[PDB]
């Protein structure tokens, strides 16, 4: 079907081929008796492509026959040269299959026929795909240095094996050597390749970047590689003096920032779909970085624009909890029984006896419901949520109250139905600012807050909601909402299904009670699941750091958010300056520790 | 009572009659000189037969007593071949005992005054039942495989013990190898046998199946055995080629695959009650095995059957909430007020207004039950539950919807208690369609989604339900179900016990009401409860896994499931032939892996 069932028939078909040729049988089977009767009298094709357009110097070695291999390059020294013709193995060498197998006595032999050290095996069996299991990619070079065979490597170094070779996806033998699973052992092979380095400071190795743009420290971050990059720190961090038990440290702090603007590594974390990478952050080097980037500026300016936005809510809802006024005025209560509508669209903006308290109340939900378009709009062309799905819903807010604007100004009867949805998606937006904070036990009541919190700003958008919902119809049937302090109390009392379904069928109810409520019920239930896993995953086990460490997530994701709109006369770079004084001109950071 | 209180008493009663005869009580006390005394001068009957029909030598034999059963063996001879009489040890003879006490030097004794080595011990005792401790078989040889000892073993081949013997159960000496709970150390003796086989490719003894059709291979996966399931595996896999750490071994795949049609190891798997075999379809020949019939193939057509048969059960539900109709017609509404019966049983059936659209719908509701009917009734001629109940469900819904046919064409008054058992078998058997997926935390998401579907299902089964119940009754009183889009969702906040009972008591309800909302209250919960083992399950412990495990075996006997219906036009079958190219005729799976 796909190809995966390909290659499996044509891995059995190149045995068929091998089973079939008997100089690639012999290859095989290591027959050197049967090589020499074979080249010498009997006179064969010595240039026998197999299935996979391999010689019979390639299936010498790809097992490992030393006695075969020797036989066929003396015989027919041609056969070094030529790569597999195949599609699955285009551009591999006879070296590229005695590196991998570290065999050094092959390769001394292969590098003494003059084997090419630069030749790139293109093949789709060595992309760096998921159905492929192993990624070295395509120099001989790069293979040994994924084998942990590092006589091979400065033997390849030895006969021209260029150290700066990129491969298809732009990736030098350093980035290579980080997507290895031999974390602790590849950090040995990484020093053996930056020695044969230019020496020069310019054009260094790693600076080398990716094609995505990624150096090969940057690229230990967004892969979760803990003993790589603990490993590449050690090259830029100084350490200023020992006062016994401390050590101020100062770290380089380069490309761990921002602008490139895209390019730090921050972004990279918080925005990618790699769990693995989140434990990046928790670096001795990084740890520190976002810490003060929360104490000061971050926390405060949180905290001001959550106050700044908690007013923009209410100030929506003052507006509508005084909606606008009309009784019934038509005649159609009489027929359709069932129905209890006194709607009000009394167009007639302009009395003036309080409405301009209103009319500027509505101005200003107009002029911030565009501000925050023009804060997200502008952002969405340049999507991840560890942040929470705030950005979601912050745009889809605004775009109701732009609609109950086009709702307005054409006098539609359907008023409610997205003057609604703006209410619960504007408060339910502020139980994301609860972010706001700086053990087993204060653990229970800490996240027991997180559902205050949350409660508490559920049943805001909600009762205001069936508020509005029954504002309008009658109140003498269904009156669960007829006026603001008991629409509150009584959602409230809905909140923990101690009141029954403020339903009555003998009337009918409006459209949007029977959608709105039902979303009252899965979310006051979510949170009271989410409040019991609170509850019980704090003590069950050290779980509570892994329900812990992803809020540290959600606020290290938050920092880079409130980082990115504001201005630079607010919030100061991290670090300190290199210019004047003596280092410039990257920015550092002095850090220092105790060791017991 | 039974009979474990009888041998309980002949265990009792042997030690009575060895206290009892001096005979056998020297033979058990190993008394040398009262043997001399015994049987050379004050004449005896040597060929005592005591309590167990044993004699003076079974009793030197049971006590490894090599002294008293070397004199009882040189005065008396013919002792040798006489086995137990008793009904408890039909069969045995002094080489059992010998052979399962390792006495090499009892059994070198009476190998050479000519012991039976095909003697079969049919007691009871050994026979393969729960209330015996040890099964081990009727043949000596056996009896040296099973305890571990090598040299008896080869001792008795020696002596022409035939490796091809069968027991009661035609189980040879490899099979009972496998039932044995030292695992690790019967791998080494599962070796010897197989050196001492014919060496010629027919009648192998490995080949030589139960009595029940199963081979020694496939009884290890049946049994759970995870040691000896590897080590049989060695056997039958064949590794290509070694590309470094990459090794792309081929595995037979023969008698791990279907037709036998019975006779499979998957859907011996799948079928049977023991839980350890579950085990055996992780192991690296087979996990790679029904994942690849999982990924393609499986999951479409189980999702594209899957949307058949929603549209199926929404079509019946269709021509349900716009049922036939009647007015009461009768003055019965004023005797026996309590009732609120608007019955309708119009038969009239063909006013063509739209109803063809109904008539048609109700064709396709008949001729696809019989087809459910004709790829499930004669399959329970050929019964286990992993899948789910699916399968006793949807036999059930198909037999709802036939007696609402036979309730037509009759003008039955109770039209509503088989039309109304016919939605919820309808639905609530989609949610076993959930099986369609693919960590601690995704996890949660994981299993959240399961609630999600499998709730939505349920309601859509009992609103259908209590609308059709309550579709007839007056809905001035209890109108919970007056029309669809309330019936909906009344049910949906039934399902969360924020409404109260729609029971009303002033007035009385159908029979069908007090029997489906008693079992939408048992489900309600059920799921509820399904949740938060699943949301608790998941972070307590590595449970996750034993919540995983099965749900994976469930994924697995689903897969087996899809594929005895299906033609073979559709579902090609798994692995590579090996009919040109080469290795024919068995179809093998080619599969890689890496080592670090
Ligand atoms: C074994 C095959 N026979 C051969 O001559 N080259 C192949 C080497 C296999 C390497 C596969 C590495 C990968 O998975 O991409
Ligand atoms: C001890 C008894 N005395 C004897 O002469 N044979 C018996 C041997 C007992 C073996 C019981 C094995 C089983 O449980 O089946
Ligand atoms: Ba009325
Ligand atoms: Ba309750
Ligand atoms: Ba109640
Ligand atoms: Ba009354």
């Amino acid at each position: 079907e796909s190809w995966a069932q390909s290659r499996d028939e044509q891995n059995l078909l190149q045995q068929k081929r091998i089973w079939e040729s008997p100089l690639l049988l012999a290859a095989k089977e290591n027959n050197v008796q049967a090589l020499y009767k074979l080249l010498k009298f009997e006179g064969c094709e010595v240039h026998q492509k197999g299935a996979m357009g391999e010689t019979a110097l390639h299936i010498a070695a790809l097992y490992d026959n030393n006695e075969a291999a020797q036989v066929l390059m003396e015989a027919a020294p041609e056969l070094v040269f030529e790569p597999m013709t195949s599609e699955l193995y285009e551009g591999q060498t006879a070296l590229h299959i005695a590196v991998i197998n570290q065999n050094v006595n092959l390769v001394r032999a292969l590098l003494a026929r003059g084997a090419s050290v630069s030749a790139r095996a293109t093949g789709s069996v060595f992309h760096y795909r998921p159905h492929n299991l192993i990624y070295y990619g395509e120099h001989p070079l790069s293979f040994a240095a994924c084998v942990g065979s590092e006589e091979i490597v400065r033997l390849l170094i030895e006969h021209g094996a260029d150290i700066r070779a990129q491969d298809s996806l732009g990736n030098t033998v350093l980035h290579i050597l980080i997507l290895q699973p031999n974390k602790t052992f590849a950090c040995q092979m990484y020093n053996l390749l930056l020695s044969y380095d230019g020496g020069d400071h310019l054009k260094s190795l790693e600076l080398v970047p990716n094609n995505q743009g990624l150096t090969p420290f940057k690229l230990a971050g967004v892969e979760g590689n803990i003993v790589m990059f603990q490993h590449l720190m050690q090259k830029r961090k100084h350490i200023q003096w020992t006062y016994g038990p401390l050590t101020s440290t100062l770290y380089d702090l380069t490309e761990i920032d921002s602008s490139g603007d895209d390019q730090s590594l921050l972004e990279l974390i918080v925005t990618t779909k790699k769990r693995e990478a989140r434990q990046i952050l928790d670096q001795t080097p990084v740890k520190e970085l976002v810490s003060l980037k929360w104490k000061r500026y971050g926390r405060p300016y949180f905290c001001v624009l959550g106050a700044i936005y908690v007013l923009y809510i209410i100030c929506f809802t003052m507006c509508c909890v005084y909606r606008p006024l009309k009784p019934r005025i038509t005649n159609r209560t009489n027929p359709r029984d069932n129905t209890l509508l006194q709607q009000k669209l009394l167009q007639e903006a302009y009395v003036t006896p309080k409405d301009d308290l209103r009319l500027v109340g509505e101005l200003v939900s107009i002029v911030g419901a565009v501000i925050i378009l023009l804060v997200e709009i502008p952002d969405i062309f340049r999507q991840t949520i560890l942040g929470g799905p705030f950005h979601v819903i912050i745009v889809t807010y605004a775009f109701m109250v732009l609609v109950t604007m086009v709702m307005r100004l054409t006098n539609s009867d359907g008023e409610v139905v997205p003057m609604s949805f703006a209410l619960v998606l504007g408060w339910c937006n502020v139980m994301y600012f609860a972010r706001g904070f700086q053990m087993i036990q204060k653990m229970i009541f800490g996240d027991l807050m997180r559902f205050c919190w949350q409660m508490a700003v559920v049943i805001l958008g909600f009762a205001s909601a069936f508020y509005i919902i029954f504002q309008t119809e009658d109140p003498d049937e269904l009156g669960h909402f007829y006026d603001y302090p008991m629409a509150l109390f009584s959602t409230f009392e809905l909140f923990l299904t101690i009141i029954d379904g403020p339903a009555n069928y003998d009337v009918d109810l409006p459209f949007m009670y029977s959608i709105t409520y039902a979303a009252f019920a899965i979310i006051a239930t979510l949170l009271m699941l989410n409040l019991l896993i609170a509850m019980m995953g704090d003590t069950h086990w050290r779980v509570a750091h892994e329900r812990d460490e992803l809020w540290r997530a959600q606020v290290v994701a938050t920092t880079v958010m409130l980082e990115r709109k504001l201005p630079r006369c607010l919030w100061p770079r991290s670090g300190i300056c290199g210019r004047e004084y003596g280092l410039g001109d990257r920015w550092f950071l002095r850090v220092e520790d105790r060791q017991d």
